[PDB]
């Protein structure tokens, strides 16, 4: 008897993928190369279908073929060591999936490198943490499209389900699509975790809100157009108290850390020309909380203004609610805005509306907000920017004074706010027709001979300044 | 008779630097791959000690021995090639400089491989546009000091000198160091510039000064603690018409292009872990000025403010002034910072003052304002930010009022203000000593089991937070 798929890699994400498959019917083998882990997690779930091999050779001829093999394994050298060990025993037409959270060109390589010797190669991302890989994650695969077709009904069993009851998953593109599609997944979760840390910071230093405030306010927030995973946690996170009957969050060292996929979404914005300044000021924000020590130097240093009467308690609330929804908007519009300058420099030729679709349920960033993308992509395919649909529009039409009001108080009261000022910055220059640039290619033209065009004349011109 | 250096590139950089040499009495071999452009400088110089060469055999042997090459080619595989055509005309001991804006990981690479062949080589950075390559530019060399000592005469004969007469030129270290320094340069540049555009945009959208107006601003700025090249030459821009009459700075279209140290500094900062925020917007901001049809049409749909009331001219005029000059101080501690963090990650041990020395003239960034940076690391060679140092904490305690002010009001209008904004952000940040990144932490925790570290106890932790 052979499985119809093997998981090879049986930390916590492998395991609990290879549980999730066998939950949908399916027997699973599983290798490790340590067989320590192996053993641990046959002893853990006792009545599951799931056959333990100890040799990569066993692991590889336990399964149907074409093979599909999902690998869950350290990135870098460890994903090469492992395709390199299967190798050796795999049949033209197999399938690697490789689940890890790898860097989109490092997938382009494999691809090419593996279809040379036979083999199909699927780089996927999976959202959702290790609760989403055992119950249902985001899933975003990139690679040849039949090896997908193949792969399909697994994915679609074990993925996450949106209110309508779409699987989230979806064939993203060829190459390295789908690990392209789950970096800027990440960048945007960091610039919402940044933007809901500005509105922290705000109604803590503005209204001095208590924790027990700060939950109900998040509270109120999720029960409507905020909903969201991100802000749904946040509410429990304030109401945690440790044993002393203290509060937990305030006894948490404030050094952001990260794993890669934010500094990469920005690297590629910078490589791509997209101003995704929203998620890049957020990699910046967790840069900075790292440098704790200079920070905490300067602090015995340097001055600064203190906050300033906020007003109406309900109304400050309320801007400040506006603010980080409208701030979502520009984070969303910036990243969807990359995701196309992506798509054509990679060929990818990626459904938006079907990326956001899937970005529902499972994955961090979840919200009914990704309901009103999928709408507007559907109602416009090949829309140039998210601010342009008539639901973000009227947003912005709508909540931006609050945006601004917020923005003008941080900036008079010494509260950083730098995703909620690159948002205002960001909109107020989307909509110039006109932008200092003008004087930026005069001073170029200057100094260095450079050459510039002209609004009224076709050609490229030199002034002699 | 042979010539005492040769210069490998004749696009406006590589051929005012040959000028520049030829006018302290060298004679200098030229070639340039399109050779009718080796022609024209021929034709446009009569009378000038430039040898011209059609073949690089020729170029090469015409150098006196051991040979000195400077390299002014466009950075990546254009440099690549000219650097792999004259290999096999040389001799060992022959020295190369790559003075081309190359990508500074290109140079540590190339320098370890020359070297090993035998050949003295200098990655070098020369900033300074046309008028300074051709009298005077500052120069930003790495390698071996061995490498430095042989071509430093010379390059200190070319490079510009302080008002105080020191030349604009010093070993900055080991192999792409050099190169580093001038990426870095290009950023702060950008910075600068952009600055200067916020500046432009809040005096017109709040004053609506006519362009007369504008010269006559900065001109005086230029007269103060701001004196710098950037605002000088602004001051010139926005008078200069063209033969209709029309001012050149309306009707050039507002897309700004870039040839890459820009985009390069802010992806070394995401690298080295660096909060280069002023640098990055200023990027962020001319790829957005490219989006030219996009931003027309948006301008027909979006909706915004008008501006408010700027108050009395004299004191808004002030307090633009004054956010200009704090968000350059902003923009330079930043840059300074992520010169120390480079320094420390790829072994260099840079002398800060020192660079910034070789910054006062020269370079397009050139101003007073860098006397202050070089006085500020002298007494203090390891300082973490400039921030902290007297001079500058004192323009922060004085000016970031203005600064915020300035910001409340182009955000109140509706007016861009992206680095000052991010100015403000970053003061804001960097001098906090707690920050919302304990509530990051605790999501992280919540969703990934990340762990977090706590202030009251030694370890890593991890929560169920329900
Ligand atoms: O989508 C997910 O399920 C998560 O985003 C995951 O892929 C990520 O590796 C960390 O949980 C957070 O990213 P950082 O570690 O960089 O904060
Ligand atoms: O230092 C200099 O002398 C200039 O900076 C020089 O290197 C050139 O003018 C660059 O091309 C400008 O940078 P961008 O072309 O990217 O605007």
């Amino acid at each position: 008897s052979k499985q119809q798929i093997g998981v090879v890699g049986m930390a916590v994400m492998g395991r609990n993928l290879a549980l999730n498959i066998e939950s949908r019917g399916y027997t699973v083998s599983i290798f490790n190369r340590s067989r320590e882990k192996t053993e641990e997690v046959i002893a853990e779930n006792p009545g599951k279908k799931l056959v333990p091999y100890y040799t990569v050779k066993e692991f590889v001829e336990s399964l149907e073929t074409p093979r599909r093999i999902l690998l869950m394994v350290k990135a870098g050298a460890g994903t090469d060591a492992a395709i390199d060990s299967l190798k050796p025993y795999l049949d033209k037409g197999d399938i690697i999936i490789d689940g890890g959270n790898t860097f989109f060109q490092d997938t382009i390589r494999r691809n090419r490198e593996l279809s040379a010797e036979g083999f199909n190669f699927i780089g996927t991302g999976v959202s959702g943490g290790e609760e989403g890989a055992l119950k249902g994650p985001s899933i975003m695969p990139g690679g040849q499209k039949e090896a997908y077709e193949l792969v399909a009904p697994i994915l679609t069993k074990i993925a996450a389900v949106a209110e309508d009851g779409e699987p989230c998953v979806t064939y993203i593109g060829a190459d390295g699509a789908g690990h392209y599609v789950k970096m800027v997944h990440n960048g945007i979760e960091y610039g919402d975790m940044q933007l809901i840390a500005e509105a922290y910071s705000l109604l803590k230093g503005g209204l001095n809100l208590t924790n027990e405030e700060l939950a109900q306010t998040f509270t109120e927030w999720n029960n409507g157009e905020l909903s969201s995973y991100l802000i749904d946690i946040t509410k429990d996170i304030f109401t945690k108290k440790d044993e002393d009957g203290n509060y937990l969050v305030d006894v948490i060292l404030d050094e952001a850390a990260n794993k890669g996929t934010g500094k990469w979404t920005s690297q590629s914005a910078l490589d791509l020309g997209e101003p995704l300044s929203l998620i890049t000021e957020s990699v910046f924000a967790r840069y900075i909380s790292s440098l704790k020590d200079q920070r905490v130097a300067a602090s015995k240093v340097l001055s600064g203004p203190q906050a300033q009467p906020a007003g109406d308690k309900a109304e400050f609330i309320e801007k400040v609610r506006r603010a980080l929804y409208l701030g979502k908007i520009v984070s969303y519009a910036q990243g969807f805005s990359q995701l196309r300058a992506a798509s054509e420099e990679y060929n990818w030729d990626l459904n938006y509306g079907e990326i956001a679709k899937i970005f529902r349920a499972g994955c961090i960033i979840r919200a009914q907000f990704l309901q009103k993308i999928t709408d507007a992509c559907a109602e416009n395919p090949q829309i140039a920017n998210l601010l342009l649909a008539p639901y973000f529009k009227q947003i912005a039409d709508d909540y931006q004074q609050a945006l601004r009001d917020v923005v003008a108080y941080a900036v008079q009261n010494g509260i950083p706010v730098p995703t909620f000022s690159a948002a205002v910055a960001y909109y107020d220059s989307y909509r110039a027709a006109v932008l200092p640039a003008n004087l930026i290619q005069a001073q170029r033209d200057y100094f260095g001979a450079h050459t510039y065009k002209r609004i009224d004349k076709e050609g490229v011109f030199h002034t002699e300044w």
